[PDB]
């Protein structure tokens, strides 16, 4: 699709068979989820947003369909405002900005 | 244009002297500069992200321009690590998401 910005972008994934609402967040280098239980292994890692550093639990190579398109990519679980979609996945399903 | 999104969505504005390279971001509602002392009435703010709050001053009717495409809306102002061109303002230059 194309989506304008008057709105937040935000759209359903689907997660683990659990279905989302996320944003999809050009600004975000890395896709941060809410606490959620992820299978596998993970491990221990810090981020930095606008506020400063939390811990998150890096998840690799889970799917997650974003509005219709597959990803396979890095998760990070931990305490983010809001499940966001950074551009480690927005690359995969072949999302670009346009003007 | 079209954006990719391989690497950093980064770009020139201009807000008045002081050219600035800025994140196309649509995870940020609005637009948020790194300290810069701006002339004219504002509003203390405390806006949220990944590690928790920071405290801004809202400046109204600010032009920007991003990319040679004008703009002007609000502007925050406060100890950003990157300045952020949020949706306030991409609307204006006309920037979607696509995919
Ligand atoms: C609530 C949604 C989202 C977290 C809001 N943020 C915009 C977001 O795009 C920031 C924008 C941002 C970019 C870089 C540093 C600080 C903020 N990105 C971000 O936190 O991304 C993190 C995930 O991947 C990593 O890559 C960048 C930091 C990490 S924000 O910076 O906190 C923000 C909040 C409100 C306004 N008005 C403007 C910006």
């Amino acid at each position: 699709p194309q989506i304008t910005l008057w709105k937040r972008p935000l759209v359903t994934i689907r997660i683990g068979g659990q279905l989302k609402e996320a944003l999809l967040d050009t600004g975000a280098d890395d896709t941060v989820l809410e606490e959620m239980n992820l299978p596998g292994k993970w491990k221990p890692k810090m981020i930095g947003g606008i506020g400063g550093f939390i811990k998150v639990r890096q998840y690799d190579q889970i799917p997650i369909e974003i509005c219709g398109h597959k990803a396979i990519g890095t998760v990070l679980v931990g305490p983010t405002p809001v499940n966001i979609i950074g551009r480690n996945l927005l690359t995969q399903i072949g999302c670009t900005l346009n003007f």
